[PDB]
């Protein structure tokens, strides 16, 4: 078959399955299928039979509304994505979604669609690689050597994420990276150029991209020079100017935006193949086709070649390669968790009164000799943030390091991050002052979603970082993060529950975990055995009374200091009271019922929530019939002493309105 | 005196301010004194004596933790920022918070610090102001004609939302916007070079902007001959690449990371006022160097003879002149409360089954025509958040229209309609899919803390758009946008519950609201005129029983209808059951007790909530003895009927839930 037939059975397979669904997004497939044949086809280095193999070639759909397009490439080249799976696109529980999901479909690395999410997780996926390479490759033994391969839009180039990420990989010269611009000069609205005007080729230039202007993207031949010499520029990322035709083959919806995100209509699909010469059938692919794009023996001898290279090295580096398998699995070194255990219970043993970002900072410090695995940054903050450790070591620097000044770019960091993770060979871990989550929402979103490890260090965390004001002090931040499905937030009340949070993040396989952390100094509560170990429980019995309390205060963070000088007062008049410390909300829900009851006894409604953050979210443990201490309002610009008397975070103001409570219960 | 000596008057207030508060920025106040000097004095259009005269210049600083340099400009050229507010800067309830903030201090346009929004915020003016003169001016009279000027860093340039509105600028050829870069070469982590090597000139020439290259920022002579270039450039943006010295003047500290954000020291600031040669103690202004300084003379001739061209203007063109002193007070039409509730009413009569989404357009159709002000637009997805009416015109194609192609710019369309609101003249609309709030969230709170009246208009809200999957269902934003202070969100459950919600919104004279919209059709509610009126209180009784209700539901959107078919399955066997449609619950919370009881009563603990949305958020109303049917998950892609019963959406659930209530 002709290169321009082979494009076309993803033409097909992807108006046909869009058609069948009667959802879906049939332009861009339709427009980038002779880039995808080129790219796939000569170039790409991968193994159907192992969508795992550690330095296979990595493929990022950017654009990923055009998930047909991997769909029919994963399809046709051989994966296990069997054709019933493509007549099942957009319905439940298919490994076919709308948007592609990364576990959902043997060969997505990646969840997309987002615009500009992925061409950021490209990124980090080409730092990974840069990286993996400079920490273990030997000379004569080059066991990291891998391309990363984006497809993008112009959704993607006008969304900032594609400013923060392309600007980084150009500073950080990334000449592994190759992205393909789908300039077909439609969008949702219509013509583009009533909105977006770039001139791009001079965009990416200013970033220190390596541009190919002007490549015919209906053209093999073209597509395939540019990318060989796309490959053999090594020290800049290139970027690929590919003229297309959104919903190219159609003959009154080429060229339309009526092509991007609706089903093109049976009849425009009779016409459609017409136009191609394509003959078959819906869902027909013939087994001659299915010769030429398949992948299978290709992808088994380049793997066959690597895992030799891979078996020399290991009997020439045997340590070496352990840590690179073992990495590469996202595996934890066997004596972590009795070495962290073993740091918790000596800051239990030892009080310090230092700020919770401080003792991130420690727990970074004793954990960073045992995780090689750490690729941390922040977002222009470390010095305030405290993401540097003794041993850290920045990549624009050296690139075996294993720290990433990320520049003041919050959401391409956080996306990012979310590449790194994919990639296998790193726990990355982000960092910005809390606020600065909205920034990145998104993104963090995303990586809940994507089920990904990746701790999030998110300091200065409420009125008390003083007099930045407003616009820098959290309120509501926290709370949003704690009704987001599959995330984990810890906001820890001194540096031996930060030190249990740390762990809990490292150790966290299945989804990210925010830590929330104090500008200010916390003091140390004291723990029984029992207790230490119950932090990792969420939520837990910090003080308690004989009997059944009247009163039980529910606090985080900065704030478990407050509710227990509270407690002692009131216990000091012969009040029955609690203090329940709820490190982590998500933790304590996770817990059974017969532990939950035991913190929160059900019989017990006289319930007093204390946190420097937004009031409504504790309606959730407190319920109608008891007390908030928290923020209704955003902050202000003052000395955060002032600031805490002022919003009602004083030992009188709380046990008043604890009296006034349990006034209100007995009358 | 000489301009670095006037210019020194400002780095002298600024050391000195953080000195004594032990806090803020000193650097960039004192890196950017020189360029400030020449802007202020030799090219702004304002007057001290009214900051909301309508056709002064705008100055943004985006770099706001420098906030000093605007302090100590706004001081020094007769602004009501007294020396004693100098001396209170960073302190509790003083006219100098530590990021500036509109509102606070006369002369402030903009709340700034997070980094990048400034700017934006200047598109917005530069925007509203070349609308608003393409609507207003008229041959021989041309009443709008003013600059925007913009300070910004490498935070700033670095942030992605700078290439949202940056290119934005470019296409819509905003030749008054002229902003200057702080190119100072240090960020907090020290030289910039290991993670910041754009060539900026480059990037804002592939922008369209005018730039120009290698300006000596302590240099008066080469930053004036600049200005002037910028200004003669009219179809272009022009950015300034200003080369600075971070901390300028401190022997120890210029050019170096310790200056961004930390009190230079005592030791450091006498050695810098021996470096430029200042003799003055802390917060000592000579008569010379205010005698040069001060605008209030020449600001208020030029607002005096603004005043005699807008009332010639006035004489020739009455209804216009009208017109634009109600759209610049922020004003609404005298009868549109009386029209809007008109076409509440006719909706009411006349039911459609029609999505949210579509009931939202229809709305923008009926108040298009009494609302010339509205500016409004939807980033890349105006054929699906539905935001075109009869009467928009883009303004790439007519300058005097109202409506933007924002493309897909989420963050940047959002705080350029914080500028766009903050500028006057007009009452911006965005949009956008919900989820992708979360790629504009700082911008919809700083909306929010700014007290700025702009509705967003967030369709395509939960599962119910079915097949895009999760990566496009929100579930958790709405609870979010629900949480933060002064926000409003509206969560409509049928065409005439959205037109209360969108009439709310213009109405608002002090903050945001947020539409929460469905892609599906919504069935219209039956109600009575009192249920009618009650709408605006954003929770009432829509359906009920005689005597106290043995059970309540309590439920939003499109899953009202869900809730009122379980309510008539309770009410057939004989359960005393109500439904209240809680369209929002921010106006609900601002109702008084009585009306709050009415709706719902306190004795009344079997509450069951109903939303396709996160389920923690109803605890407010439900307690711990109540019911949530909601979502705790991620959605799923497929199509939406299917994924209203794979979550628990039906009426055998709901049921279910509320009789498991009952039996305790
Ligand atoms: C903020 O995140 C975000 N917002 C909106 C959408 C929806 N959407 C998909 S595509 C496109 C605009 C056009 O994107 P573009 O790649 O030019 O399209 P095609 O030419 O058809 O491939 C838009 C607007 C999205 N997926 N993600
Ligand atoms: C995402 O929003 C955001 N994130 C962080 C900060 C804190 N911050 C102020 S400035 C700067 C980096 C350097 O910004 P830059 O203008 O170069 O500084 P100077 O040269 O001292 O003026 C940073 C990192 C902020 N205000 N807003
Ligand atoms: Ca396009
Ligand atoms: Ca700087």
């Amino acid at each position: 078959s002709s290169r321009k037939e082979l494009a076309n059975a993803i033409r097909a397979l992807s108006m046909d399955a869009v058609q069948k669904a009667k959802s879906g997004h049939p332009g861009a497939p339709m427009g980038m299928a002779d880039i995808a044949e080129v790219l796939w086809r000569d170039f790409l280095k991968h193994n159907p039979q192992n969508p795992s193999w550690a330095d296979r070639d990595r493929f990022v759909l950017s654009n990923g509304h055009g998930s047909m397009l991997i769909y029919s490439l994963l399809h046709l080249t051989g994966y296990d994505l069997p054709m019933e799976e493509l007549k099942n696109f957009r319905q439940l529980h298919s490994k076919t979604p709308g948007h592609p999901e990364v576990g959902y479909t043997a060969g997505v690395e990646t969840t997309t669609g987002p615009l500009g999410q992925g061409i950021a997780n490209a990124v980090g996926m080409a730092i990974a690689e840069k990286t993996l390479a400079a920490q273990f490759n030997r000379p004569g033994h080059d066991i990291v050597d891998h391309y990363t391969y984006a497809f993008m839009g112009d959704g993607c180039m006008m969304e900032g994420i594609s400013h923060e990420v392309c600007s980084l990989a150009g500073t950080l010269k990334l000449g592994k990276l190759i992205a393909f611009y789908d300039d077909n000069g439609i969008s949702i609205d219509g013509h583009v150029e009533g909105w977006f005007t770039d001139d791009t080729a001079m965009r990416f230039e200013a970033y220190g991209w390596h541009v190919i202007r002007d490549i015919d993207g209906h053209d093999a031949a073209s597509i395939k020079r540019a990318v060989e010499e796309a490959r053999a520029v090594t020290d800049k990322p290139s970027l690929l100017m590919c003229k297309t035709i959104i919903g190219f083959g159609s003959p009154n919806k080429a060229g339309t935006h009526d092509s991007h995100g609706a089903p093109l209509g049976d009849a425009e699909i009779a016409l459609t193949r017409e136009q191609l010469g394509w003959k078959y059938a819906p869902f027909e692919i013939p087994s001659e086709i299915y010769a030429q794009w398949d992948a299978k023996e290709a992808g088994q001898a380049k793997e066959s070649a690597w895992n030799e290279k891979f078996a020399a090295y290991a009997k020439a580096y045997p340590q070496e390669a352990a840590e690179f398998t073992r990495r590469m699995k996202g595996e934890m070194p066997s004596d972590f968790d009795a070495k962290a255990k073993e740091f918790i219970a000596k800051l239990q043993a030892n009080p310090a009164k230092i700020a919770s970002r401080k003792a991130s900072q420690n727990a970074i410090e004793a954990f960073g000799p045992l995780l090689p695995e750490f690729l941390g940054g922040s977002a222009d903050l470390a010095p305030s943030n405290l993401t540097l450790w003794s041993g850290s070591k920045a990549i624009n620097e050296d690139a075996a390091g294993n720290y990433i000044h990320y520049g003041v770019r919050e959401f391409g960091m956080t996306a990012i991050a979310n590449g790194i993770s994919l990639h296998g060979g790193f726990l990355p871990y982000t960092s910005t002052f809390l606020m600065f989550v909205e920034y990145a929402r998104n993104a963090v979103r995303m990586a809940a979603l994507m089920k990904q490890r990746q701790v999030m260090v998110y300091t200065h965390d409420s009125i008390g970082l003083g007099e930045d004001g407003p616009t820098h002090q959290p309120v509501e931040q926290v709370a949003s993060l704690r009704v987001t499905p599959n995330m984990s937030t810890w906001r820890p009340c001194d540096q031996v529950e930060s030190a249990v949070a740390w762990k809990y993040g490292v150790e966290r396989q299945d989804g990210p975990t925010a830590l929330i952390l104090s500008r200010q100094n916390l003091a140390q509560q004291e723990r029984t055995e029992e207790q230490l170990a119950n932090i990792a429980r969420g939520g837990y019995v910090l003080k308690d009374c004989a009997g059944q309390p009247e009163l039980i205060f529910i606090a985080t963070g900065s704030e478990v200091e407050l509710a227990v000088a509270a407690y002692e007062k009131l216990t000091a008049e012969g009040v029955k009271a609690r203090v329940v410390s709820m490190p982590s909300t998500d933790a304590f829900d996770k817990q059974d019922a017969a532990y939950r009851e035991s913190v929160l006894p059900k019989a017990v409604t006289a319930r007093v929530a204390v946190e420097a953050g937004i009031a409504d979210y504790w309606y959730k443990y407190v319920g109608l019939n008891g007390a908030i201490v928290g923020m209704t309002t955003f902050g202000e610009s003052a000395p955060a002493e002032l600031l805490f008397e002022e919003f009602g975070f004083t030992v009188d103001n709380v046990v008043a309105k604890a009296k006034e409570l349990l006034h209100h219960h007995h009358h």
